[PDB]
């Protein structure tokens, strides 16, 4: 749009680029998202229109949604800096502890008031989650899902990740439900303790493999009607599962029994952002003031 001057390249999500952009009007600083030519569907406009309506302290707030010559224009709260470049600047000493469990406390706030609104994100992953420097993290991008859809490649030539894709999308179950969120949180979480992805698959299959590798193959026991996913495999290598103590240390017990929890192959014995932010792990939890640069 004309009331918009780009600055910077900010990213290229799944549906489009992302821009950090000023508005040559009210003069305040944006994110500014433009969805690629039929017309988009009206479907989309009207369901991410409700969007608009979402505000919460953890969300990242969807300003306006602008759409000219039939092209989608998706105007964000600009933050400084996302999840995964804070990682990348963390790595050689590592976020502190009381600063992961403020994120993810702040982080399960966020999913629970988007959980009880019947809106779920289905592709969190570091990338969007944006911090400030009052040490407030939000989700982006929230709802986009239901809009459209994240496929596996993507127009900006690269790749879609699936390393945060809870296993009931990877066996193809169609109707998966807020769990998936608290999946992909989970593997967050570890991800922020270890400094290193939790399953970096390079596939689809490779990702469930590599989850079934630390988790063990899931069955009828753990997971009763695994077996009847539309792309379980009956011929699944069978594989033990490998104690936590050895997927996230040193991550305290409080915090490795919230993990497993978040963690739980079967989504209806996964437990919801709500339960999760009575767990004991946050009973001492408190807000530090993350060392940015910007
Ligand atoms: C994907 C994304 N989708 C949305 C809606 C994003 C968003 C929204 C608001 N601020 C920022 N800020 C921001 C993003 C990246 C960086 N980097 C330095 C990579 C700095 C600030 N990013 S990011």
């Amino acid at each position: 749009m004309e009331n918009f001057q780009k600055v910077e390249k900010i990213g290229e999500g799944t549906y489009g680029v992302v821009y950090k952009a000023r508005n040559k009007l009210t003069g305040e600083v944006v994110a500014l998202k433009k969805i690629r030519t039929e017309g988009v569907p009206s479907t989309a406009i009207r369901e991410i229109s409700l969007l608009k309506e979402l505000n919460h302290p953890n969300i990242v707030k969807l300003l306006d949604v602008i759409h000219t010559e039939n092209k989608l224009y998706l105007v964000f709260e600009f933050l400084h800096q996302d999840l995964k470049k804070f990682m990348d600047a963390s790595a050689l000493t590592g976020i502190p502890l009381p600063l992961i469990k403020s994120y993810l406390f702040q982080l399960l706030q966020g999913l629970a008031f988007c959980h009880s609104h019947r809106v779920l994100h289905r592709d969190l992953k570091p990338q969007n989650l944006l911090i400030n420097t009052e040490g407030a993290i939000k989700l982006a991008d929230f709802g986009l899902a239901r809009a459209f859809g994240v496929p596996v490649r993507t127009y900006t030539h690269e790749v879609v990740t699936l390393w945060y894709r809870a296993p009931e999308i990877l066996l193809g179950c169609k109707y998966y439900s807020t769990a998936v969120d608290i999946w992909s949180l989970g593997c967050i979480f570890a991800e922020m303790v270890t400094r290193r992805a939790l399953f970096p698959g390079d596939s689809e299959i490779d990702q469930l493999f590599r989850i079934f590798r630390t988790l063990g193959t899931p069955d009828e026991v753990v997971w009763p009607g695994v077996t009847s996913m539309p792309d379980y495999k009956p011929s699944f290598p069978k594989w033990a599962r490998q104690d936590f103590s050895k997927v996230v240390p040193p991550l305290d017990e409080d915090g490795r029994s919230l993990l497993s929890q978040m963690l739980h192959y079967d989504p209806n014995k996964r437990i919801s952002a709500k339960a999760a932010l009575a767990h004991p792990f946050f009973q001492d939890v408190t807000k530090p003031v993350p060392h940015l640069r910007l």
